[PDB]
């Protein structure tokens, strides 16, 4: 029961070059590597996702489009920033957290990372926010092998919407997203009224959450919606996207988080001893998502990291006091209680019925 990292050279300078998160994945592997984390793990190479394991979730015609356009008419229908080589990214990620996600099922581990995963907005047919494939789905889909019912975990600052899709007519999978919502906040879904659909009727929980939040409050909020929805739902398996674009510091400039909230909610989940698929998904900031990352990797690890961050690579990008430790901005907290309080409540009458 070691943790599986999955990592290649490979897949990391695949990813380091995806346009809007230049050199993320590896800023963060080199930071992981330069406190020596990856020696309290498998590493596990990334398979690449074939066309069939892709259609699980995306149809044929819309993996044929991006497929084609990576090698401009119809690119609207589907939502088409159409670069070159754009399809083999996308299935490399892809495969990557399907891998991580057959680990599990063969008993190899009992939590399994892909931080270069997350990217929770595609759709079955659309490319959405960024995202072109739902390695995020992909990997549930690959989860219901073995395990009927799965609790999908989003720590996003956006809506996972692209997930709570895939699913919201079921009940095999209930998604939990806590999210930034406000007027022309993207993706402008996931209000607390949403809760799926016909069969998977209260099974989508969304927890709609203003700028300024931290550490503490977003803890609070995040175990009392955790707690129901282990006694409501009862899952086996779990799959937790773990965004940066939360952390201060980050440009999206919303939440005021720290890493180490969002580690408490991973430790929080981590006690479940179930099967656990980590991904990463947006963070901005490429040293603070790094942090982020790396202290999450050693919650997973549960052991203990000096504040100096290491000399290697990229230390030059963790400017000013070159620690670990993120620090949040002097900015309010826009979260009225009582607002939040209503939120728990009606979501606790919505996980009632199930
Ligand atoms: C500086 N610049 C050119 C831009 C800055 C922000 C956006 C944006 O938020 N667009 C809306 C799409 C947000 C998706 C973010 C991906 C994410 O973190 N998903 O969870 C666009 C352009
Ligand atoms: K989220
Ligand atoms: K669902
Ligand atoms: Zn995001």
């Amino acid at each position: 029961l070691v943790p599986v990292y999955i990592y290649s050279p490979e897949y990391v300078s695949m990813c380091d070059s995806l346009a809007k998160i230049p050199k993320r994945a590896s800023m963060v592997h080199s930071l992981i590597e330069a406190y020596a984390l990856h020696k309290q793990m498998r590493i596990v190479k990334p398979k690449v996702a074939s066309m069939e394991e892709m259609a699980t979730f995306h149809t044929d015609a819309y993996l044929q489009h991006l497929q084609k356009v990576s090698q401009h008419p119809d690119s609207i229908e589907y939502g088409l920033p159409a670069t070159e080589g754009i399809f083999d990214y996308a299935a490399a990620i892809g495969g990557a957290t399907i891998t991580a996600a057959q680990c599990l099922i063969d008993g190899m581990c009992k939590v399994a990372i892909n931080w270069s995963g997350g990217w929770h907005h595609a759709k079955k047919d659309e490319a959405s926010g960024f995202c072109y494939l739902n390695d995020a789905v992909l990997g549930i889909l690959r989860l219901r092998r073995k395990f009927e019912r799965i609790l999908y975990v989003d720590l996003d600052l956006h809506h996972g919407d692209g997930v709570e899709d895939a699913f919201s007519f079921t009940s095999k999978v209930m998604t939990v997203s806590l999210h930034k919502f406000s007027p022309g906040f993207f993706p402008g879904t996931g209000d607390v009224s949403d809760v799926g659909l016909g069969k998977g009727r209260y099974y989508s929980v969304n927890v709609p959450i203003q700028d300024g939040i931290q550490d503490e409050k977003y803890y609070q909020i995040c175990e009392s919606v955790l707690k129901e929805v282990y006694q409501a739902f009862n899952p086996k398996a779990v799959v937790l996207q773990l965004g940066a674009d939360t952390i201060a510091g980050d440009p999206m400039c919303s939440f005021n988080m720290t890493p180490v909230g969002i580690g408490k909610c991973l430790k929080y989940i981590l006690q479940w001893q179930l099967a656990t698929l980590i991904l990463g998904g947006g963070g901005y900031n490429l040293a603070n998502t790094a942090r982020c990352w790396t202290y999450l990797t050693r919650v997973i690890l549960g052991k203990t990291l000096s504040s100096e961050i290491p000399d290697h690579e990229f230390f030059t990008a963790y400017g000013p006091d070159y620690v670990l430790e993120i620090t949040p901005s002097c900015r309010p907290d826009r979260n009225e209680p009582h607002r939040i309080q209503q939120i728990l409540n009606y979501i606790k009458g919505n996980l009632k019925h199930v």
